[PDB]
């Protein structure tokens, strides 16, 4: 099973304040949604409560409490280790799309980043992690809108 | 200036039957609305008759004819000058169809955006061969009604 990493990261490194994502960039959620279409996500239950289970994806969401949801396409875990043990018998791929501590988790284990630069500097408390030493890009696109955002992929190996 | 190219490519080959793409692969047309976002836009003329000004993108569409009074589109007279005028406002201009305009800027683009739909269709407009200097360095499948898988080749 394959992991990849998508996330939208500001200039200082924010990901986060709060609940919130402290910018909105017209376009770049088109990124967002074209990579994830159809496809699982692995996100920590903070995030999924902000994103809602939107149409067209899959949500393998993990918590620590009891948390529940009687979505036919979410599936809820204790851990991170549970999601993946399960995952890998269902698909082939899924997509690690935040938020913070679950990024923290797992960056040193996907295969393929989409990271989406945000030309600002917000304030917030949530940081992306730092990315180890043997990813490196292989495309990237410069987009202008109201905040500019340039988007790059990053290769494992 | 750097140019990239975005098509989507039935499995037999086929991009279109006339004026029409002869498929409909939901969740595909999510990546050509994302990449494309307020890009400039190379398009030859039956195409942009096809897709039309679409909002949130610019158009440089060639004709040997053809007019728009669309402040979003620019219409010239050869690819050539439409190229040496992108330049002046642009570093990246992106390659959008049909097959008279990927024939002929093919060997001139950079990277490469191609989604391969699963369906053999009927059609008579086709994509030339990729040149053999690109490398793929980015795939990623979907399933949906119609599967279809998404990959960028770059220059080398
Ligand atoms: N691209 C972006 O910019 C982007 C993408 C996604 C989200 N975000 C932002 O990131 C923030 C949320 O990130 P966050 O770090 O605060 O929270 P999070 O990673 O979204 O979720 C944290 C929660 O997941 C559960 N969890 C975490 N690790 C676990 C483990 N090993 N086992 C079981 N459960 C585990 C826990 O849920 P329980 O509390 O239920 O136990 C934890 O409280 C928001 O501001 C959000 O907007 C930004
Ligand atoms: N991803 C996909 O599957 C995809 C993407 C886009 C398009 N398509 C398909 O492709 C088809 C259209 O392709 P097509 O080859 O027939 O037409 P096209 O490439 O869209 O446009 C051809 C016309 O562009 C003008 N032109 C071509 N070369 C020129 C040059 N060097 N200088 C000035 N003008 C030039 C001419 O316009 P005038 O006749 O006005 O002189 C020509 O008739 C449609 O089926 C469309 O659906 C498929
Ligand atoms: C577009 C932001 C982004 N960009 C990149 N590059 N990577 C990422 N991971 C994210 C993200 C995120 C979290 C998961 C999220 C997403 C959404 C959401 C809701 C609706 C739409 C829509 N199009 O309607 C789009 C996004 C809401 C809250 C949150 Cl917390
Ligand atoms: C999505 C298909 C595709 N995929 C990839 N990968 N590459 C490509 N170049 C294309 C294309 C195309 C031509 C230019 C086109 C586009 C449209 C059109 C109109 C509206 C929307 C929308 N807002 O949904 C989307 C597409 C109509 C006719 C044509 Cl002839
Ligand atoms: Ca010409």
């Amino acid at each position: 099973m394959k992991l990849s990493l998508m996330v939208a990261i500001s200039k200082n490194g924010v990901i986060g304040n709060g609940p919130d994502i402290p910018w909105s960039a017209k376009g770049e959620q088109l990124l967002f949604k074209a990579i994830t279409y159809n496809q699982w996500l692995l996100v920590g239950r903070k995030t999924f409560e902000s994103m809602g289970a939107l149409p067209n994806r899959k949500y393998a969401v993990v918590t620590r409490s009891s948390f529940t949801s009687d979505n036919e396409n979410v599936l809820i875990f204790p851990s991170i280790k549970d999601a993946l043990t399960n995952l890998k018998k269902i698909t082939d791929h899924v997509i690690v799309s935040g938020g913070g501590e679950i990024y923290k988790s797992l960056i040193d284990q996907v295969d393929t980043l989409h990271i989406s630069t945000i030309d600002i500097e917000p304030e917030g408390d949530v940081y992306f992690p730092e990315i180890p030493s043997n990813f490196r890009p292989v495309f990237t696109q410069d987009f202008a809108s109201n905040i500019n955002y340039s988007y790059q992929i990053w290769q494992k190996g």
